[PDB]
């Protein structure tokens, strides 16, 4: 009774290639499950990390290349535009011939880049106001600097949009980098050298004198300014409670409580907001309600901005925008970027042009590219079977509530209601394939010229920002997907109470109608459980069945949750990551993903046990002396096999919201008695500790 099919042999081969039977399962299951993987697969020169997910993403890019690179006679206007955008992106002849000219033509429209301008004060200094300069980058280009103003869903009224004020993103990956001492020194030095190189190239291209000493002074001052801004931002552990982050008030209250003097001019919040919303023909009064996510940042900004001139501020602001544009310019400009990416990520090589270009088109025309991808790569039978697996795991979560004693009967009822109201999205929205008209209308305003890639990306920035700002007075679309189809990932939205499984993740090793159901439950089954469990993690539990930020917990059940979850903060906090020079994981930053992993694997195992109880044991795999209980856990581990560069691991441990793959496997399996039963693990072996954490 061993499976004899081609598919079982190829499944068995894959499992055997990746594992290492010269390790004990109960000593380190990562090594046992992924030892073979780690010996075989090296981290590509273009990758900062590598694993099952990255390999599937590289393979997805090849499908996108193959469906984008050839015209077809029967292509609708949406597909033609996507293919025209791709062709403009890969034509490096046309891009190299234009040098930096497209950036030079644009710079006046953002009030210039002083370091790269002769007589900046005379040209722009007079007419310059923080309000107009920040609004312009925001409204026209989608770039948020100093003050992050955006139109988003109201946390407390999930059917409406509201204007948010938040701290902005930094030029370096996180605030920690702006210490610029020790492991960060390389990054900060490369960041300034990147600024100077682009400044030198713009000056050389406009035939201005290059004073090397002057470039250094100015760009070292941009870094000094951004050091203060970063130091003013709230830490991720102070932004992880959505109730304390929500602070609704009026533009009037804002004008009083968060006063700023910028360039010696009192900042007008009303002038700032109207500068942005006036681009979509919407007026704003002092009565306008606004969510402030970063009160303490705005307060710390006041003393900082007193010490800096318009010239100092625009040198930072314009640079933050130029950073995002370099990859759309000539070979020469991309050289300066590659050096900084090496210093930061440890990558020695630039990603293949056609890979970067496929990903750009997918990111900007997700429905058009999704349509092409699913026709090319996606079965159709997959949608039905996965919809069934989601049904089973959703019911397993609901049934599991009865076993959860630390929750009272009323909190159990509220949880079941949320679980029943979770909106599932599988593969792709049918309308991208079946409704040509709706898809065309989505991209109607977009008109791409094939010899103008830079004009094409600038048009894309205006299009996206326009669409987002003009939602302020509209209601949230309930039919909208939080992911395109050509994506190797899965998501939960607390605001929509929605789980998405794009076509990209519904392939081996996660899922196949052909592969064993033990592998399906251990792969996509655990991924389904994970994303359902996100609705009930330290963040998601604060939102109710309609995505409204409202406490549906008793004080006792809430205390109990914190108690249970605290176990997992300490468990993962005690993990020492050797690729990060033995630094400990941040148990608080990773808690959400850690709750989801532990919860998700348990839900998936129970669903598989129920599947067995009904449909009975299935045929073993040839060449593997393993039962199907063991294959479930083995596929789980192999789904998360991967490795990281020591360069982008000693840094990323402090900010990462996911645990590394090895601790995702070790952490969850340590907390599973079912794992230790399937591999008969001796009590107090590394993988079978006596203390086991659990929430869901
Ligand atoms: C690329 O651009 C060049 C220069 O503008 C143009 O002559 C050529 O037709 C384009 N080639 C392709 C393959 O699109
Ligand atoms: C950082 O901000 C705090 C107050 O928010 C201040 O005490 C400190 O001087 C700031 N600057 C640096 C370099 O830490
Ligand atoms: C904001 O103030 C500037 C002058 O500083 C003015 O030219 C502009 O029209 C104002 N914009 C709005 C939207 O009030
Ligand atoms: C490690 O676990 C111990 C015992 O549970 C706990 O006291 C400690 O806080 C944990 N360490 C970290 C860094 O989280
Ligand atoms: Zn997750």
């Amino acid at each position: 009774g061993i499976c004899k099919s081609s598919d079982c042999i190829k499944s068995a081969a894959r499992l055997i290639q990746n594992m290492d039977a010269t390790t004990e399962p109960c000593t380190d299951f990562f090594k046992y499950a992924c030892g073979g993987w780690l010996k075989r697969n090296v981290i590509p020169e273009t990758s900062s990390r590598y694993g099952n997910f990255d390999i599937l993403r590289d393979e997805l890019e090849v499908v996108l290349k193959d469906v984008l690179q050839e015209p077809k006679t029967e292509d609708i206007v949406a597909v033609q535009k996507a293919k025209a955008l791709y062709r403009s992106c890969i034509n490096e002849s046309a891009i190299d011939s234009r040098g930096g000219e497209p950036l030079l033509k644009l710079l006046p429209d953002i009030y210039g880049w002083p370091v790269a301008t002769e007589n900046w004060e005379q040209k722009y200094g007079a007419s310059w106001t923080a309000e107009k300069a920040i609004a312009q980058l925001n409204s026209k280009y989608g770039k948020k600097v100093l003050i992050n103003l955006f139109v988003g869903t109201d946390d407390k009224n999930s059917v409406n949009h509201v204007i948010h004020i938040d701290q902005p993103r930094l030029g370096l990956p996180s605030r920690d980098y702006y210490e610029c001492t020790g492991i960060y020194k390389e990054a900060c030095t490369a960041y300034v050298d990147f600024m100077i190189s682009v400044a030198r190239l713009i000056r050389q291209e406009e035939r201005l004198p290059i004073d090397e000493n002057q470039l250094a002074l100015e760009m070292n001052k941009v870094m000094e300014l951004e050091k203060e801004i970063a130091n003013a931002t709230a830490k991720p552990e102070d932004r992880n409670d959505p109730m304390l982050l929500y602070n609704k008030m009026t533009l009037a209250q804002i004008q009083n409580n968060f006063s700023l003097e910028i360039n010696g001019k009192p900042f007008s919040w009303l002038n700032f907001t109207n500068e942005i919303m006036s681009t979509v023909n919407i007026s704003i009064t002092n009565e306008e309600d606004v969510v402030v996510y970063a009160p303490e940042y705005l307060t710390k900004l006041k003393p900082i901005l007193t010490k800096y001139s318009a010239r100092d501020l625009q040198n930072l602001m314009s640079w933050r925008f130029i950073m995002d544009l370099v990859s759309s310019l000539s070979r020469t400009y991309k050289e300066s970027r590659n050096a900084f990416r090496k210093a930061l990520y440890g990558t020695t090589s630039e990603t293949a042009t056609w890979r970067r270009c496929a990903n750009y088109v997918n990111g900007n025309m997700e429905n058009a590219v999704g349509r092409l991808y699913v026709e090319a790569a996606f079965a159709g039978e997959s949608k039905h079977v996965v919809e069934d697996l989601i049904a089973q795991i959703r019911e397993v979560f609901i049934q599991t509530l009865d076993d959860l004693t630390w929750m009272d009967a009323e909190t159990k009822k509220r949880a079941e209601e949320k679980a029943l109201a979770i909106k599932e999205r599988i593969g792709y929205p049918d309308d991208i394939v079946s409704n040509d008209n709706k898809l065309n209308n989505e991209y109607l305003e977009l008109n791409y010229k094939e010899d103008e890639y830079f004009e094409n990306i600038i048009q894309n920035l205006k299009f996206s920002q326009s669409k987002q700002l003009k939602k302020l007075r509209e209601k949230v679309d309930k039919d909208e997907w939080i992911s395109g189809a050509a994506v190797v990932n899965a998501f939960y939205s607390s605001g929509r109470n929605q789980i998405v499984f794009p076509a990209g993740i519904l392939q081996p090793p996660f899922f196949s109608a052909q592969q064993s159901n033990s592998l399906n439950y251990g792969g996509i089954g655990m991924v389904i459980g994970h994303d359902i469990t996100h609705g009930f993690d330290d963040n998601g539990r604060n939102f109710n069945k309609d995505g409204d930020l409202v406490d549906w917990w008793t004080q006792q059940s809430a205390s109990n949750f914190k108690e249970q979850s605290q176990c997992m903060v300490y468990q993962y906090g005690n993990f020492s990551w050797d690729l990060a020079g033995g630094q400990h994981l941040n148990g608080i930053n990773t808690l959400g993903e850690n709750i989801a992993d532990n919860g998700g694997l348990g839900q998936a195992y129970r669903a598989y046990q129920n599947y067995i109880k009904k449909n009975g044991e299935e045929k073993l795999l040839p060449g593997l002396d393993l039962n199907h209980k063991q294959l479930f856990f083995l596929n789980f581990a192999q789904v998360w096999c991967g490795t990281y560069r020591p360069e982008y691991a000693v840094n990323s441990i402090k900010t990462d919201v996911h645990s590394p793959g090895n601790f995702r496997i070790i952490g969850t399996l340590q907390n599973s008695a079912e794992f230790s039963e399937a591999f008969h693990c001796r009590k107090n072996s590394y993988m079978n500790p006596e203390k086991k954490c659990r929430v869901w």
